[PDB]
């Protein structure tokens, strides 16, 4: 039901066109790249605090991809390979960046000399591509990813990269929490870590269809890179160390999730400061005042914009009714109507896309009236969708007990865990499920085992 | 002598960083990204004022891009190609976006279906590659060019077409404008128009070292493309006629030009609206009345981000000379010191970073004495960036005369022209130079076979 309604509002709201000649790779309508737009707004906002935005190649030549052991290993045949340069073979293999590490870190070993230099922190937003899954799905599981926010650095010890990995964390939940995004937040299984890494911290939000969707991950790569690539730096005293680096980033999956988690029977409904207008003014009109219900619109417009409202005058000469319908499905938050009656009051009426409440304000002060609502509207929204999603975090103590809940009412399987590779694997194929991340606290006995279960696991059926 | 000033200015000002393993392809360091971004600022803000972003796909199949006769001629040898998916060969050849036409064209086709729809203006910031000259040139010839706006425009007549055509040349007189760089507008040969279309109006500028420099372009590829990729569209009456096309771009280009035409001695001398940084606050202390001196800066750098304004508060710990020739040569507008004595009288110094002409304002209303200051910097760099290339532009009634001028002088060459093909290219080998374009106006005697000379045409060594 979900897949059906996602796939339409996609193409009702033109956010992305997916009639591309090509599996996996979809357009960006106008629409869509407005809320793109803003999305990446709010995260460079966060990210510029103590990041330096950069941008590096496309392409990567095997010597330097294949440099390293198991990150290679890890994108093997998931690479797309440029072989010839017109028509003539180039004498290297090109590949299309599957992610950049591979592309930075050599040029790292330039940036990196004195431990004066460090820390670096840096991040671009680019397009990657990942040859997968015969299983295409749109902004969740594309060829090229069109958003891949990647962010790397480097420290000079391993204590600042662990404690990069908790700023990171919460970098992300702040975007998150803005986008008003719910989310678990667990350490992936070290058979699942981004290949070459340490660890690796994942961020997982609930689909409509139960279903879960990794949002975001979190690597520290220690000094593995680093010894690969020969990243060295000149401590004060005179010797020479290889760096501590991490890694993060989140993809188109961040709007797919902001259309999904808000999704409505509407059409969409968004986070003010991420929809393509925050106030939509619809005068209405039968040929009565008219000259004066305009003319009263335009000034509030422009009072809008001059006090930085993404605001849009609906002028057009269609029924109110259809108007209403329009922004309504494309998730402009506020409706600000306009009429002979509300008009000769000074006052007019707000209406709300998350609720549907409409009000009555004076539009001498009417901007106030709206910022505040809009505040309103997104604690409104962050708030249901995390109802809606610990609502779904059922705990099991049997492995029977999952089954019946995850193929009942899916949603995530909270449970205690042994922690062993062996285990896990056998729960996942028993359960035919994908075990998400731990979480340490305090012991028990592991669902499936019985032995000392040291963390806290979740489990679900995943995108 | 410029080819080494660039070169140096760009490594060290921290542009990008050319180091990287395949040729044609740089790094954008921070600050380069933070000039880039703010060049994009600019012209965004024109564009977006009538056409529409989006964002479509980097891959091409050879199907769709061989899809057209003359346009896949134009390219045939200088296009990447992804033939493996991994390991596997892809059962179709995916080249690598050398401009988007036959990217976006036949999802054009799709979304154009009655005249109710047209006119439609779009267009992108994407990467384009192009395997070309070994001569690989840092912004100006590189295999990747990661800064490549496109736009393409769909009309219901052939009128609004070249009607659009007009309005591009004006976007772009005002894009430059705005960076202060001078152009020369002509309208290319019919040898050199962009593959398939009616005719290029090019914009060409004038580098340090003589040469010219194409910084744009605007094409009318009239119903060409239209009828290549069935994009057709119902007219009131109920007829299917094909759409008239027009798009235009510019590249990395416009930020070497940046650089280098407000070029200097001391580095680079930006505009205003394009440095990383307006204003740079530099605190003058020498133990005497420190923590008065600081937090009058301070204050002074908070009032100034209130106000609008790209500040920095440099009070790193060093000799405030050395600060000086950093942000001098980086670029910075305006410097603000603050010293004891200033303080102790409301007023501060106010140094120019195009003229050098330090002058006193009081901090009691100095936001003001900036703003002037920004507007009359890009008026004089403006200014003095038109003086350097007209007096450059040298007319010639002798075709050895122009040898002689372009040899000693290098520049432009100005000249009246028959518009004959094989003249043409007499006129280039002889002269060994090309033919920019040309100019309608009064007729006269084509400089080199003394025909009838309908054209003023232009010549120069171009990159
Ligand atoms: N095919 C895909 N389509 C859409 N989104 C996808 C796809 N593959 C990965 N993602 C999303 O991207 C996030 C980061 O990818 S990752 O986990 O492989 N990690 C990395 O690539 C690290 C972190 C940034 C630089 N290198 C992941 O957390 C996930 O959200
Ligand atoms: N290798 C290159 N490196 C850097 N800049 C380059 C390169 N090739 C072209 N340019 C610059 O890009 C501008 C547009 O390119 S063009 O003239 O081929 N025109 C086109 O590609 C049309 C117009 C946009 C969509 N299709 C040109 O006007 C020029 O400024
Ligand atoms: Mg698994
Ligand atoms: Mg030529
Ligand atoms: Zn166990
Ligand atoms: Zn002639």
């Amino acid at each position: 039901e979900f897949s059906e309604w996602f796939h339409n509002i996609l193409e009702e709201a033109e956010i992305i066109d997916q009639r591309y000649p090509v599996k996996g790779m979809h357009v960006w309508m106008p629409h869509g790249f407005m809320i793109r737009k803003n999305t990446l707004k709010i995260l460079r906002r966060i990210l510029d605090r103590d990041h330096e935005e950069v941008l590096f190649p496309l392409l990567v030549p095997e010597d330097e991809l294949a440099k390293e052991a198991i990150h290679v290993k890890g994108f093997e045949d998931e690479v797309y390979w440029v072989t010839h340069g017109g028509l003539s073979k180039l004498q290297r293999k090109l590949a299309l960046r599957p992610t950049s590490e591979t592309v930075m870190y050599p040029m790292f070993a330039l940036w990196v000399r004195s431990h004066t230099d460090l820390p670096m922190r840096f991040y671009q937003v680019v397009n990657t591509f990942r040859y997968e899954t015969k299983h295409t799905r749109p902004l969740i599981r594309v060829r090229e990813i069109t958003t891949f926010k990647e962010a790397h650095t480097i420290h000079a010890t391993a204590s600042e990269a662990e404690e990069q990995v908790e700023r990171a964390v919460e970098i992300y939940k702040e975007f998150f929490n803005s986008l008003g995004i719910p989310y678990l937040i667990t350490r992936r299984p070290p058979w699942d870590k981004f290949p070459g890494s340490e660890y690796t911290v994942a961020f997982d939000t609930l689909m409509p269809d139960g279903k879960t969707l990794q949002i975001g991950t979190v690597h520290n790569l220690g000094q593995t890179f680093a010894r690969t690539f020969e990243i060295k730096f000149e401590t004060p005293e005179g010797d020479h160390e290889y760096v501590h680096q991490t890694c993060y980033g989140l993809s188109d999956r961040v709007i797919a999730s902001v259309i999904a988690i808000h999704g409505d029977e509407s059409g969409l409904c968004l986070p003010p400061d991420v929809a393509a207008h925050q106030v939509v003014i619809v005068p209405i009109i039968f040929k009565k005042a008219a000259e004066e219900v305009m003319e009263a619109c335009r000034e509030l417009r422009s009072r809008l914009e001059a006090a930085g409202f993404r605001v849009h005058l609906d002028d057009r000469d269609i029924r109110a009714g259809r108007k209403y319908y329009e922004w309504e499905m494309r998730g402009v938050p506020l409706r600000v109507e306009i009429g002979p009656r509300d008009l000769e009051k000074g006052a007019a009426v707000i209406s709300r896309r998350d609720t549907g409440e409409k009000v009555t304000a004076d539009l001498q002060g009417i901007e106030e009236t709206l910022r505040e609502l809009m505040k309103d509207i997104l604690e409104n929204l962050r708030t249901r969708a995390w109802e809606r999603m610990e609502s779904e975090i059922r705990e099991a103590e049997t492995l029977e007990e999952a089954s019946r809940i995850v193929d009942e009412k899916r949603g995530i399987i909270s449970f205690m865990w042994c922690g062993e590779e062996e285990c896990g694997m056998d729960v996942e194929e028993k359960v035919r499920v994908d075990i998400l991340g731990i979480q340490e606290e305090g012991s028990g006995t592991c669902i499936n085992c019985g032995r000392e279960a040291p963390y806290r696991a979740y489990l679900a059926r995943t995108y």
